[PDB]
């Protein structure tokens, strides 16, 4: 599916070609970015802060787990997707994959059968 690897200040290192279909930029583009730039405010101008907080007290809040969230695309549209966090180290720094599903078929499904 979506996979991103992100050092420690929340910059995009790698950015598979499914998470380009998916988000809308290439991986040239998406290289060097915050990842901030995948997902709405408030959460957007937070991730920082978010990425900050688990650094200064080694306590994991979302880390090995898997929940539901609002992607967002280039042309600014937002999606629910299923995001998973993982956390390696590489030359002695953090880094973090995120594999991502996109459940934009999911909820319209869902919404749909609600409506009917
Ligand atoms: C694009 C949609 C995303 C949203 C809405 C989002 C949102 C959030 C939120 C709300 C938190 C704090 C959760 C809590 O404290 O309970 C968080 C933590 C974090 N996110 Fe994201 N995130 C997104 C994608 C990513 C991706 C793609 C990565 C990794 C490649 C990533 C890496 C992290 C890390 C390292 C933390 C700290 C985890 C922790 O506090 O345990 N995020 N994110």
């Amino acid at each position: 599916d979506a996979m991103i690897v992100i050092d420690g200040h929340g910059i995009i290192q790698l950015f598979s070609t499914a998470a380009e279909r998916l988000f809308g930029w290439s991986e040239l583009e998406a290289i060097g970015q915050n990842v901030n730039i995948l997902m709405p405010e408030p959460d957007r101008s937070r991730h920082d802060s978010y990425i900050s907080r688990y650094r200064t007290t080694s306590d994991p809040h979302i880390i090995g787990i898997g929940r539901i969230v609002t992607g967002k695309r280039r042309d600014g549209t937002t999606f629910p997707m299923h995001l998973s966090i993982g956390e390696m180290q590489s030359g002695g720094e953090p880094y973090f994959t995120g594999f991502v599903r996109d459940l934009t078929e999911h909820q319209q499904t869902q919404a749909r059968l609600q409506e009917l």
